[PDB]
C-alpha cells in the first residue's frame, strides 16, 4: 500500500518541493508513518503535523483508523516546540 505525502499548495507555489511516496500498511500508526517521513527527508517527527480531509491526525491512531486507503494522499505541515 502506497500513500503520498506533499506540503500545502501555497507553500508549493512559492518555494516549489516533490511530493514523497511511502510504502505503508493499514495497520501502521501515524508515529510510524512521521518516522518513514524522517527516515526519507530527515524531519524530525515531533515538528511533522499530518493532515487528512482537512483534519489533523493523531499519533497513536492507525492509518485504518482515518479510512486512509491505497493512494490517499496526506498534507505535511510545521510544527515549531519552543
Amino acid at each position: 500500500m502506497q500513500i503520498f505525502v506533499k506540503t500545502l499548495t501555497q507553500v508549493r507555489e512559492l518555494v516549489g518541493g516533490k511530493t514523497i511516496t511511502l510504502e505503508v500498511e493499514p495497520s501502521d500508526t501515524i508515529e510510524n508513518v512521521k518516522a518513514k517521513i524522517q527516515d526519507k527527508e530527515g524531519i524530525p517527527p515531533d515538528q511533522q503535523r499530518l493532515i487528512f480531509a482537512g483534519k489533523q491526525l493523531e499519533d497513536g491512531r492507525t492509518l485504518s483508523d482515518y479510512n486512509i486507503q491505497k493512494e490517499s494522499t496526506l498534507h505535511l505541515v510545521l510544527r515549531l516546540r519552543g
